[PDB]
């Protein structure tokens, strides 16, 4: 027993990750077969990030211009385009650690692995929540553009994440694979309003159950609720609205501990109303939104 | 900027991750050159674990009885000896994917990373402290056992950790790399009691550095207190006392952010005194002791 904000293992993404520099900007690159994928503002000068018009600025570069290196040797570039937010240099040599991957677009609420990295070195891993406003709050300085948010399904890597700013609110913003800002976000440094973030309330009731098999239950009464009675309360502590889908993915939780999905909103519903009165849950003293339901299967039954 | 509970990078140690099979019970071993090490308690049964006599159970074992499996690859064991608490397995191949390491005996209050492995195959990576008591508030189920803790300094990974067992409590108990265990548990399935916990103060300090370097400032004050003043607080919240050595390296973190250690300590204080009043550090509602202030520093600076 016992819970953890635990990521997943980053063997398989250490070995994509390349420095890739353009002028004077160098940041994280993704060496997948033989396709290196960067953030398109490597190619800016702090001047551009105001305003820059990346069609016009790309075509000032040529495929030498583009500096990959992978560890210590140098990769050949021979082809390079835009693809949204996103340059995809061809490069001569396929990766001989490329994992078989899929690029796949998260829905907000979902949770990946983040491999912060620095000049094409990892320096750590995170597991992250995609928030419901699409921005994820992570861990990065300058220099950690390009890292990537995963997930793995036994030898599959999925990759959601690439990290491409910051806002000025501290909170990051980035795109999926094909390029994709997830938000209304923009890859240019102006003002950018990421909106009104919500808790997600599927992802605390799992937590909630993890909580439970994990012996801390003092949060358990003997209440219960409708889903449009705790909606009630949900709006009112800004949490997203549960539906029916979500209680379908609780399903497996509720059947394991043999507390009805309801009944576990109405614990949520009188930890809203009441706080928590000093004591903590899973060794937290707020209400946990970053383990998705699966993720608390995953993690109460040891999937590798 | 963004602060997070951030793992080293597991691929090192990924690498080296085995399944050990002795009997009925399998478990993770550490493939390190040509010998894995795995903990001892695998040559029992569930009857032997009340009280079991390790010598007399390791003679009834050969080396053909040790059944080792990397990935797919079953290893040969031509060697097989106790040190302390684990099983030292000499095998006759090299792990080719055996980086550069150092076998540490950390000391309580310091950090490091747990790679979770079930059957010999990774599932998680989290950061964890020992506590001051000696023990980890880990993510272990059964089958979870040799899963190893390290850190990571550049190319060189130095295992500090070897899971062995869940003590009653829930709380994890386990050895460094000779089989040592850390606290005064042993491998037995029987009644063991974990020392009182304290808060590592050290370290809820360099957390509170790490949140004014973040933005986060709520918490700082008008006062300041001496060390002699501080730990007579220290004492009546269960925290360790703190000394001339934990000032000096909170130095670094001092210098950076311009507030004097023992005026952070004022701010502790009146934090311990009063509660958080309902607010946040850091997304987190209570002190965090799990980051030392070298961890602070290398995510505060971006070491990889
Ligand atoms: C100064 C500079 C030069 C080139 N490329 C990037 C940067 N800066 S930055 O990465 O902090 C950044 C700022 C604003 C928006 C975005 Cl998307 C990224
Ligand atoms: C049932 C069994 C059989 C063989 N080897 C281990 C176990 N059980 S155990 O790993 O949970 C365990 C229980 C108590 C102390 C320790 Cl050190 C480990």
């Amino acid at each position: 027993s016992g819970f953890r904000k635990m990521a997943f293992p980053s063997g398989k993404v250490e070995g994509c990750m390349v420095q890739v520099t353009c002028g004077t900007t160098t940041l994280n690159g993704l060496w997948l077969d033989d396709v290196v994928y960067c953030p398109r503002h490597v190619i800016c000068t702090s001047e551009d990030m105001l305003n820059p018009n990346y069609e016009d600025l790309l075509i000032r570069k040529s495929n030498h211009n583009f500096l990959v290196q992978a560890g210590n040797v140098q990769l050949r570039v021979i082809g390079h385009s835009m693809q949204n937010c996103v340059l995809k240099l061809k490069v001569d040599t396929a990766n001989p650690k490329t994992p078989k991957y899929k690029f796949v677009r998260i829905q907000p609420g979902q949770t990946f692995s983040v491999l912060a990295c620095y000049n094409g070195s990892p320096s750590g891993v995170y597991q992250c929540a995609m928030r419901p406003n699409f921005t994820i709050k992570g861990s990065f300085l300058n220099g950690s553009c390009g890292s990537v948010g995963f997930n793995i399904d036994y030898d599959c890597v999925s990759f959601c994440y690439m990290h491409h700013m910051e806002l000025p609110t501290g909170v990051h913003a980035g795109t999926d694979l094909e390029g994709n800002f997830y938000g209304p976000f923009v890859d240019r440094q102006t003002a950018q309003a990421a909106g009104t973030d919500t808790t997600i309330t599927v992802n605390v009731l799992a937590w909630l159950y993890a909580a439970v098999i994990n012996g801390d239950r003092w949060f358990l009464n003997r209440f219960t609720t409708t889903l449009n009675d705790f909606n009630l309360v949900a709006m009112k502590y800004n949490y997203e609205p549960l539906t029916q889908d979500h209680v379908d993915i609780l399903g497996p939780l509720s059947a394991q501990t043999g507390i009805a999905v309801l009944d576990m909103c109405a614990s949520l519903k009188e930890l809203l109303q009441n706080g928590m009165n000093g004591r903590t849950i899973l060794g937290s003293a707020l209400l946990e939104d970053e383990f998705t339901p699966f993720d608390v299967v995953r993690q109460c039954s040891g999937v590798t």
